[PDB]
Order: structure tokens, then C-alpha cells, then sequence
């Protein structure tokens, strides 16, 4: 549209404007190259279009593939093709990663469609960043193994290019691919958007990406003048400085300098320590932090084979520990009690799950820009957990909260905002 390719000093290729937009426009819109749901969605939403509906029907092989109706089975075909019979192969044992099943979706639609598609404007797929020379061992083990799991599960109905080649399209993926979000940021699939990757990383984005189905759109956040780059966040901006740039320079390898990064404007609030007598020494908050981004590790692996109560019981003594220390506007605090929040909500207890969001609505305003999906998400989360308990006046403010960040995100006409004012209306009669 009315954009550039340009060479962004050290920061490789980018997006500049060459023209003004507002707070809100659409810079442009994104078709998915390749794209796949996640197992878990399966049965909620569409393989294909990615619609969340209660009717859909399944393969008649595999049984593990969810369609609207026929017109979407079709053309998911040709993707699914790959997985149904080994599906029914494998059964038990078909276990490929998401960046794999990703992965043969995209060598599948080279095969069909070597030419440019019209979601690679100004940025080809074959033209990404790789960054092989910055990898440790470890990921090129990784890396390995995933093109082995590949070979394994994909051999009866893709060709694979040389082992070198797939090395450099598995780091490609890690450093380039996108994961679809519905409201709620619930994660619904991966998928390649190349012209959308284009786009560079500040803390201080100017735009939003936001997905409308496979589709992913990018709209403004801040006014952008003619010659200025345009940035995204790669990163959830909820944490400091040294949390957002050890995540950058370990998945995408570099550190960022933006006036967010250099000032440490918000680093301090964002890790608030309890002001009293005797002020806790820099050696008990550095203690403190250090055990905070640890237990936040503990979690991430526990969630996946621990039970509900084992899971609550980390978050509460995590939460107790802090507490001696850390106010609960500290960011180390907000991320227990989500998770807290995650696990309250597994287990139908709503109540639960909604004093949690309560406790950390307000300091979520204050740490993230004014528009960020998580807040919008986190209120929208409140809005249904308060209509649902028969808090209606406090839902309807809460379900607004969430439309006033959308209609900026997501446009004024997304299908997801009008969801939203229908569940404001299902509750009213006039
Ligand atoms: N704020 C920033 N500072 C320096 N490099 C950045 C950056 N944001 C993104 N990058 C670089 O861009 C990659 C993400 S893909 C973005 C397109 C890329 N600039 C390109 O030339 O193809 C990252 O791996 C990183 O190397
Ligand atoms: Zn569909
Ligand atoms: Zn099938
Ligand atoms: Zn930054």
C-alpha cells in the first residue's frame, strides 16, 4: 500500500511509512502463507477458515479434523492430507511439534506454489532471517530433531529438500513465525504472515497485529509520520527491561534500544518493593527476583504434568515468599496470580478466577500501553466471569473496557467486537 522496504541500520530490512496514519487505521492486511491449529482446538474451531462453532463435522479416516462443512474440508485438503492417514497410521504415537506440523504445511505450499504469493508483497518467505550463525548446540539439536520427527510423520506425502536446507527453513520459522490468538489471547494455531514479518521489534510499538481468522491485519497505535519505521512488539511488554531483552537476544538475537529500554522509564514500578521500615537491601531484592524468574520456569514445566492443586499450591507459596518483599502491583506478582487465575478457570471455579483478575486489572493498565491486547483480553476475561456470576452492571463496564482497546486493535467492525456487544445485549431488554 502506501508503505517501503528499506534497510533499517542495524536492524536489517524494515517497514518505513511513506505516508501519515492515525491512531487505529489499517496499514494493511495479511493473507496466512501456511498455517495450522493447534491440537487442542480441535473439535472448537475450523481447521480450515479457524471460525469457533458448536456444528462442525469431522474426516471420515482420521476423525481429528473439524471442519464447517464441505467447502472447508476441500480446501483444507491438500494440508490435511498430510496428517490424516498418519493420524490413523501412527494413532497413539503421532506426536509432531507445532513448528513441524508448521513446517510441512509450508515445504507443502512451496511444492504447489513455488511462485510469489500475494502474502509476500516485500517479504519472500525463501528471504528470512535464519540467524544460523548465533545458534548454540542446543538449538541445532533441536533443529535436528525436529526434521527427524518430520521425516517420521511427513515422508508419505512430502519430498524434503537436503538436510542443510531444512535446517535453515526450521530457524526461519523460529525467528519468523506467528502465533494466532483469539480475544481471550488463547492460542489457537501458528502460521507465516511474510509481509507482516517484515515489520522490526520496539517496546514502544506503533502498530498492533491482530488476526481476523487465517487473515492477520495491522493497525495503528500511535500517530506515524511519513519517513518513520514501523514497529510491532515481539514480546509481552508487561516485564523489565532485562526480562524483555533476555527473551530478544535468546529467540531473536539482539538487544533493544528503543526509549523504553534506554530510560528504564517503567522498570521501576514494574518491580515495586514494599516500602517499610527497613528497606529491603539490594542483595534480598536481587535474591527475591532472581527467585521470581525461577519459579516462573518451575511453572512453565509443572503446567504440563502436574495436577490443579499442586499447580495452585506453587502459585500461592510463590505468592506468600514475594510477599515479604514484592507489593502485588510487582510484575513477578501479577504473573503467579494469572497463572493462578489459568488454573481457577480450568477447574470451573469462577469466582476464584474472577478475585484474581480483579487483583490485577489496575496494574496491568499502568504497566502496558494504553493499547495492549492483554488488557483488552484481561477485561474481557472479567466481563464474562462477572456476567456469568450475575454481575451484570460490573460485566457491561468491563465487556466496554475491552471494546474501547478493540475498536483501535481490531477495528471498529471486527467480528469479534461485535460478539462482544452482542453479549452486552444479551443481557438487556429494551
Ligand atoms: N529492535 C530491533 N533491534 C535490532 N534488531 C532487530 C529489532 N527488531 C528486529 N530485529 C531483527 O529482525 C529480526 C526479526 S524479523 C524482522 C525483519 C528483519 N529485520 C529482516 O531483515 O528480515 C530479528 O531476528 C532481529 O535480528
Ligand atoms: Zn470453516
Ligand atoms: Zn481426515
Ligand atoms: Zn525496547
Amino acid at each position: 500500500g502506501g508503505l517501503e522496504r528499506f534497510c533499517s541500520p542495524g536492524k536489517g530490512r524494515g517497514l518505513r511509512a511513506l505516508q501519515p496514519f492515525q491512531v487505529g487505521d489499517l496499514l494493511f492486511s495479511c493473507p496466512a502463507y501456511a498455517y495450522v491449529l493447534t491440537v487442542n482446538e480441535r473439535g472448537n474451531h475450523c481447521e480450515y477458515c479457524f471460525t469457533r462453532k458448536e456444528g462442525l463435522s469431522k474426516c471420515g479416516r482420521c476423525k481429528q479434523a473439524f471442519y464447517c462443512n464441505v467447502e472447508c474440508q476441500k480446501e483444507d485438503w491438500p494440508m490435511h492430507k498430510l496428517e490424516c492417514s498418519p493420524m490413523v497410521v501412527f494413532g497413539e504415537n503421532w506426536n509432531p511439534s507445532e513448528t513441524v506440523r508448521l513446517t510441512a504445511r509450508i515445504l507443502a505450499k512451496q511444492k504447489i506454489h513455488p511462485e510469489r504469493t500475494p502474502s509476500e508483497k516485500l517479504l519472500a518467505v525463501k528471504e528470512f532471517e535464519s540467524h544460523l550463525d548465533k545458534l548454540d548446540n542446543e538449538k541445532k539439536d533441536l533443529i535436528q530433531s525436529d526434521i527427524a520427527a518430520l521425516h517420521h510423520f511427513y515422508s508419505k506425502h512430502l519430498g524434503f529438500p537436503d538436510n542443510d536446507s531444512l535446517v535453515v527453513l526450521f530457524a526461519q520459522v523460529n525467528c519468523n513465525g506467528f502465533t494466532i490468538e483469539d480475544e481471550e489471547l488463547s492460542h489457537l494455531g501458528s502460521a507465516i504472515f511474510p509481509d507482516v514479518a517484515l515489520m522490526n521489534h520496539s517496546c514502544c510499538p506503533n502498530v498492533i497485529v491482530t488476526y481476523k481468522g487465517t487473515l492477520a491485519e495491522v493497525r495503528a497505535v500511535q500517530e506515524i509520520k511519513p519517513g518513520e519505521e514501523v514497529f510491532t512488539s515481539y514480546i509481552d511488554l508487561l516485564y523489565p527491561t532485562e526480562d524483555r531483552n533476555d527473551r530478544l537476544r535468546d529467540s531473536y538475537f539482539f538487544t533493544c534500544e528503543c526509549q523504553e529500554c534506554t530510560t528504564k522509564d517503567k522498570d521501576k514500578a514494574k518491580v515495586e518493593i514494599r516500602k517499610l521500615s527497613d528497606p529491603p537491601k539490594a542483595e534480598a531484592i536481587r535474591d527475591m527476583v532472581r527467585y521470581a524468574r525461577n519459579v516462573i520456569e518451575e511453572f512453565r514445566r509443572a503446567k504440563h504434568y502436574k495436577s490443579p492443586s499442586e499447580l495452585l499450591e506453587i502459585c500461592e507459596l510463590s505468592q506468600e515468599k514475594m510477599s515479604s518483599v514484592f507489593e502485588d502491583s510487582n510484575v513477578y506478582m501479577l504473573h503467579m496470580m494469572y497463572q493462578a487465575m489459568g488454573v481457577c478457570l480450568y477447574m470451573q471455579d469462577w469466582e476464584g478466577a474472577l478475585q484474581y483478575g480483579q487483583k490485577i486489572i489496575k496494574p496491568y493498565s499502568k504497566h502496558y500501553p494504553l493499547y495492549s491486547l492483554n488488557v483488552a483480553s484481561m477485561w474481557l476475561k472479567l466481563g464474562r466471569l462477572y456476567m456469568g456470576l450475575e454481575h451484570k452492571a460490573a460485566g457491561e463496564k468491563a465487556l466496554k473496557k475491552a471494546i474501547a482497546i478493540m475498536e483501535v486493535a481490531h477495528g471498529k467492525d471486527h467480528p469479534y467486537i461485535s460478539e462482544i456487544k452482542q453479549e452486552i445485549e444479551s443481557h438487556l431488554e429494551h
